[PDB]
């Protein structure tokens, strides 16, 4: 097995995948790592089963489609993979945790959202269909981007949501178009 976490990068507590050469730090895993289960199989493991039980679960789809799905287990699943990848770039650091603003000429959203809360709301199973899920992560960014303007640092909510967006395309394979 690796002996870095494959989402952090960094060494420490370590569990490893018994069915590919990952390796996690407990919190990082998405769901946390489980307590017993030997053997344990990571989230990419389970994700690329999926795809192995049903294969044309890779045709392309509609993203309206997608978004009106109920959170049944596989969805839940999905979308748990799809946060994963998201904080699988460190860019994700500023996203993270919950945010104040106090800049002068702006003022903040009227709607705060963050990684560690969405976290949250799919450990509690609060998201009904992957809709929930997809608004709460898009508004992440798009809160930053109106936030600030016209400083340079807007460019991170672009380049984190070219991350999530090009996840969620892949994960739920969505149709590809120009
Ligand atoms: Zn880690
Ligand atoms: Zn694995
Ligand atoms: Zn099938």
């Amino acid at each position: 097995n690796s002996n870095i976490c494959e989402v952090c990068n960094k060494w420490g507590r370590l569990f490893c995948c018994d069915t590919c050469p990952r390796s996690f730090h407990e919190h990082c895993h998405i769901p946390s790592v489980e307590a017993n289960k030997n053997p344990w199989s990571c989230i990419f493991c389970r994700i690329k089963t999926i795809q192995e039980r049903c294969p044309e679960s890779q045709s392309g789809h509609q993203e309206s489609e997608v978004l009106m799905r109920q959170m049944l287990p596989e969805e839940q699943l999905k979308c748990e993979f799809l946060l994963l990848k998201v904080y699988c770039d460190s860019k994700s650091c500023f996203f993270a945790s919950e945010p104040y603003y106090n800049r002068e000429g702006s003022q903040g959203p009227q709607k705060p959202m963050w990684l560690n809360k969405v976290k949250t709301s799919l450990n509690e199973q609060m998201y009904t269909r992957v809709e929930g899920f997809v608004q709460d992560m898009r508004l992440i960014f798009h809160n930053h981007k109106e936030f600030y303007r016209e400083d340079k640092f807007t460019r991170l909510g672009i380049q984190v949501q070219d991350i999530f967006e090009k996840n969620f395309r892949n994960i739920f394979a969505i149709q590809e178009t120009s």
